[PDB]
């Protein structure tokens, strides 16, 4: 069963959040994907967050741009850990998204990743690290994936064009 | 009856939001004041915003600091106009509050005022201007209040210490 | 009659402010549109703001970029509520516009929306919400428009390409 | 046994990180606390991160200020999930700390919380939420703690001085 | 006669603008000082700027804080050169003041000085440099003042406590 | 004779500073144009600033990007008034240029205009306003130019496409 | 032998760091180039920095983008002077890179250059200046290179198109 | 003889730059200290930088606040390596100082350290690292100083109050 949900405020956010989904495809981690807006579908948000525990989610990754309320509002309504991905916004280049996600007051946390597609990939990796604490197989695939990333850099030390 | 509600994410916000209440005392505008947190009391927020129309509110002023979700979440759940006051936060000096309130995406507006006590006073004045469109008496008191503010500056053109 | 005016500092601002006009076309709200510059036509600004009440305006939406003086100067000269739209500027990406509109001192408010076309659309929606407090028909169309926006997201929960 | 470590770049950071420790005292979660500097004790950092899995840690909370390398360098060396707390710095008010923690590139995540003591408390709460996925007792205490926080706001709706 | 006017949006700005007045006292340059608010006394602003030429002003120094409209609105209404002093604001530390003064669009300039009391002193010095182009005596006093400032640094090269 | 010099740190700055030159062509104001770098030609800078008075300059406009030292270093070496134009830089979008020009300490002023081509045009207009205080003909052309700009906006109040 | 190493967090950084290499080609300074990631190859970083002294390096230039840990982590592990080049990042335009490199706490320095390709070129020039203190030939080539840069500006004072 | 000079734009900067001097006292490195202002003593700056090589300096540390021109102007006039310390300014908290020092264009480098007293200490340490490349004794004292700093953290792993 899917132990992680990837949600996002808008279809346009998929350009960014697809990179979280890609990590899970690589690591063979079942996941659910859904557009849930704090602003445009507030009642669905509430029912989504209320049922997350009972639906079997152990991590929720939420992405949004601009005044990014989605991740914090999910976190207000569930004990399932929430990771937040700030989507790059046009004018403020995701600074608004970042401040509106990370600056949660005491009592209702959201673990925040980097602005944009690097943070989407990292949210899925952090979610996978969380899951891997109690899933030996996934822990192994993660270790393999990390080693592969390190080996790629190690076997290519010179960035210049071939001799 | 009270046609405006002043709400805020925390009791600590009252140091700032009191300045909105002061404007209404001056203009004799009945108002309701309440601590409503998007993060700490999400279900109350929803019921507050859902009932605002039926409770007779025509403007809601919402103040919050940090990742300020309160004003936008109220606006998502009611057609009653929402004005947002960014409370000055410790580290980011209300920049986080300002970006998290003003940068609402298309579809769910929050009219935002200045960071801190000047924005609290201005939110109440803008709310009073909105009400005064259909309240001749209040329009008159506003006009009187404005004239008094202008006259104060006009009768004191020299800022230096007396001769 | 038109109960809202949309004004802007320059013709170039129309690329942004057109999105406010679009909302009003959708909601069938009569509106006036005009280029009024605080800097290039200061005397027209003064006469525009002075006559707004007598011309029947109940909300003014003002857009400008850079050192954005237009919305605040209108507000200084009329009791008609002013909503400000920060236009995205080249170098500072509308941060200058946002600070120059939102940071009004105590006494002369401007309700500020998001930088750029999302704030233009939201200003018109907030203006329509203000008008809808005393216009049952408009209140209904707004409710319909909101429901349509929510339904669009609800009927499209999966952002991925079709099976 | 302690399933969470709280580490920080300097003794001076304890003024902030104590607030993470406080959450764990409240929730009765055993924890380890240590000063580990990426810059001043790089070899200890490496051995700390290398042994974290074998020492039984399931979450690491790392706090640092300025050019905050500690959390990301821990994360580079272990699969144990890392939460980062940006400590408020003098000149840049923790903006440097926040950017240096949150903006990790793809491959090595750090879940980041708010600048300063609110983020320290939230990191411990997020760590506790992570642990509570497989610890029914802790899940219960968390639920109790949340309810207590909500009830406090609910039973005190009026922020004004007593009648 | 006074060839320079020092104006400011509020009496509170005098704490800053006094430093412009001090330069003129030192250089024996007659000057006029007045509180003129774009926001609170818009009609006085217009009449002030309209009459400046006829009143004999050759430079106007305008100081304001927050959404600082005063200098740009003066400049819109007169050909007399306007220098703008951004007053340090509470939350944004004069960044708002600076952006709202300096970012004037093409056609209506305001020469902007540093945030706060250093910019007030510099505005008066720049105004004096402008006047000194056609006033040999003032040019001489300026030269004397500059030499005195240079000599002070030159005769005190070691910043350490006396032997 | 030329009473204004337009100088700039690099040939690449001409893309921006050309807009100052354009104003002077329009107003028929003789001007000198030169590349002078504080960093790459420090001795020329010194001799340029030292001789400016004797060469007949009454205003100097200096443009530079990045760590923009040119305007302030000219001002340190001459009593001729200096206006500074921050050129838009790649990474920081002229914010670096703006802070490095405007934030001069007490004693050595530089009147600063907007980032980029609007500030270049405005520097020339402010320089022309300075010159026009003692040049009736130029004062007249300026007045004509301003009226033309105002008339353009006035005769085009509707920004929408023709009926 | 090579007395300078140019290292960078990723192959993608070569687009920027190539400009450091170009300076060394011009000045005929032997150099080593390598991709070394603090995050993706932490153990290689440690062995690289540990052996730098013994490998004959007298300056290390390190470039990285985003949460840029590379330069500071090298500096933590060697006494060889480290110069840091902030690579321009997508969302934050190298501001993150700059803060994460320059804001090192007391005890472990990194001399930081400008964001992007200008800082890469300058790091190599500063490294060459450091080496030239004890290398008369290199000192001479540097002097020649500087003179050539100054002469280029001097022989091209007019930036306008040929007569 | 003194192989390093510590210079600063003003006596007030000594509060910060004293921390560079302290490092040199600890490491027994002879040094020269002087107030040299780019703005207030431009001719002294030029003669200082011109003679630095002949006076035996191998590193110059320059501190300044605000529009910080000193370090870059020294670097324009000498091949002796220049390290820049941004002094914390009142309004902009040393951000202006940092941008005006670090953002040097290609050709004239300044190695920049952290804002404020930590950067002053680090500039002296980086200068000492540069000198230590050819001074075995100083290299040894540096190594000793580093080890002492590491040992301090290592022997104090628990930041909490004694049992
Ligand atoms: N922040 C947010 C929420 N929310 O926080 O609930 N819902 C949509 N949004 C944001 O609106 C931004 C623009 O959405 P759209 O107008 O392109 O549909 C998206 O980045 C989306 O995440
Ligand atoms: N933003 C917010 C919300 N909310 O947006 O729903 N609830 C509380 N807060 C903010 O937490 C900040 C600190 O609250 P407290 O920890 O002092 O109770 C306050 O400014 C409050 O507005
Ligand atoms: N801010 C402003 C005012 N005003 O505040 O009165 N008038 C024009 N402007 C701004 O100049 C900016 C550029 O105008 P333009 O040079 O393209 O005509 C526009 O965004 C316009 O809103
Ligand atoms: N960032 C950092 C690291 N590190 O990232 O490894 N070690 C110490 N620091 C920071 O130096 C800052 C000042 O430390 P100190 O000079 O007061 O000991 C602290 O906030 C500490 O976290
Ligand atoms: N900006 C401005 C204008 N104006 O631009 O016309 N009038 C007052 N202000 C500003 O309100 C700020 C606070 O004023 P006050 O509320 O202390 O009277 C002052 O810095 C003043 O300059
Ligand atoms: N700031 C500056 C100085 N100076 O302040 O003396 N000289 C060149 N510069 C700047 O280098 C920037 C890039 O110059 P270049 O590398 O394209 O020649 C230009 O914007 C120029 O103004
Ligand atoms: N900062 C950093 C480190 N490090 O600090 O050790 N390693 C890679 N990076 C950065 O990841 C950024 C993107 O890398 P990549 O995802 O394109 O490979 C690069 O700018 C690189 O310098
Ligand atoms: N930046 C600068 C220069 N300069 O760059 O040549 N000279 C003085 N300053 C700065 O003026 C600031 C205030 O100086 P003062 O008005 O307190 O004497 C100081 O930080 C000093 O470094």
């Amino acid at each position: 069963p899917a132990r992680v949900a990837i949600v996002m405020g808008s279809k346009s956010d998929w350009a960014t959040m697809q990179f979280a989904a890609e990590i899970f495809e690589i690591l063979n981690v079942p996941h659910h994907v859904e557009v849930v807006s704090a602003q445009r579908t507030p009642d669905k948000l509430f029912s989504f967050a209320e049922s997350a525990e009972e639906n079997g989610y152990q991590v929720i990754i939420a992405g949004a741009g601009g005044a990014a309320h989605l991740p914090g509002m999910i976190a207000a309504k569930t004990l399932v850990p929430v990771l937040g991905v700030p989507v790059q916004s046009a004018a403020l280049s995701g600074v608004d998204s970042l401040y509106s996600i990370v600056q949660m007051p005491r009592g209702i946390p959201v673990g925040t990743l980097a602005i944009g597609k690097a943070g989407a990939a990292n949210a899925a990796l952090l979610a996978a690290q969380i899951l891997a604490t109690h899933d030996k197989e996934l822990h192994q695939r993660l270790n393999d994936w990390r080693k592969a990333q390190t080996d790629e850099v190690l076997e290519n030390p010179d960035p210049r064009g071939a001799a």
